[PDB]
């Protein structure tokens, strides 16, 4: 289980404990915008103060998730969110984490968290998950 | 929102955080053993130490929740619960909470955490929960 020093830094960087550990999500929007999973720079800089404060308390074993919407391929939303994915754990791996510590999950349209009749629901559904697992 | 302090003396004292904040759950068994809403010698110290860590690192608030199975009367139940979570926050004013800070909720049936169809997850429900609210 994590420390408490640890589960701080977790709250501060605006994770919140669900079923499957610590999660913080952000929109592929903000994460990517018109590209597919090259990651505009400003998000890069997010993501690498994210992993920076993570590995400054041994926090240094994430899970990366994302999904789209169901609008497109089903096949294509499968590899597009693994990508993207990856795109992520790229920038965790460039700041310090064990590659074997970081693991890589595309669940494509599968696993929602809004309604996907809504531009706002849709885009909520296009998103990439940080998760520490609460082990 | 707890801060590093904070989660320390509440992981030292057994809480575990979940939807609704951190939280420490004790049998009714241990409790109350034999009685109905006098809690025995050994829990009111036990309950007196929780609650004294609680106060010296300034928490905000307490909500005591108590809970039986589902065998009985729901109405019994439901007061049985009451005036149980009733006990444990006297022992918290008189460790010094003060009552506007403290929170008391009869549950009845109405939240297991386990299967009233065994023995076993009905004396298991049988509790009275400990919760410092996520602010």
């Amino acid at each position: 289980g994590l420390s408490a020093e640890q589960i701080a830094v977790l709250q501060e960087q605006g994770f919140e404990l669900r079923d499957e550990g610590w999660e913080f999500g952000m929109s592929s929007k903000v994460l990517f915008g018109n590209n597919l999973d090259r990651l505009n720079p400003d998000s890069r800089n997010t993501l690498t103060k994210i992993a920076r404060a993570l590995l400054a308390v041994d926090i240094d074993k994430v899970r990366l998730e994302g999904h789209t919407d169901n609008y497109g391929d089903e096949g294509y939303n499968q590899k597009l969110s693994e990508r993207r994915a990856e795109s992520v754990a790229a920038v965790f791996r460039e700041a310090g984490m064990p590659a074997a510590n970081i693991e890589v999950r595309g669940l494509g349209m599968s696993k929602p968290v809004a309604d996907n009749k809504t531009r706002a629901g849709r885009s909520e559904n296009r998103r990439v998950a940080i998760i520490v697992p609460a082990e």
